[PDB]
């Protein structure tokens, strides 16, 4: 029960952790990779506490779709960085 | 290296406000008991980040790839955050 708040708390937390180093940048085509990587990875940790602890079936739905398009997205921006700035 | 540059640009200044507001209602998002419930109001305050880190991008950021993709974060985040929605006014 309040098992589930803290698992939300701690990917929470986590992410705010990385988003706080991102947010420093200066050129703001970086900030926003890194700061939305970081964002988006929060979101998957999010979905997967309610995978684990939901049983509302739509939402379990939409926590797995979030899952599969943040992931995508996250790629996408890892490889911006590769070859930007 | 240049002192001057202790100061964020007003870029960095919106991208630090997005945070602290998707903290801020993130926090009271989570006080819920059920899980469902709490994903449903987490993931709305924490894709309204999205759009609001977005449109900070749209803003400041001059690159074409990532200019797209908030664009496109932002229709994305907006029709799931309808969905969330229409779904705590619907279920119990
Ligand atoms: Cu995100
Ligand atoms: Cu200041
Ligand atoms: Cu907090
Ligand atoms: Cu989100
Ligand atoms: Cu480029």
């Amino acid at each position: 029960s309040s098992a589930s708040s803290q698992e939300y708390m701690a990917g929470m937390k986590n992410m705010h952790e990385k988003m706080m180093a991102a947010v420093n940048e200066s050129n703001p085509d970086k900030a926003f990779a890194k700061g939305m990587i970081a964002h988006h990875e929060g979101a998957i940790a999010m979905a997967e506490t309610e995978l684990k602890y939901g049983k509302d079936p739509e939402m379990r739905k939409l926590a797995q779709d979030i899952i599969k398009a943040q992931k995508g997205e996250i790629e996408q921006m890892n490889k911006w960085l590769d070859s930007h700035k």
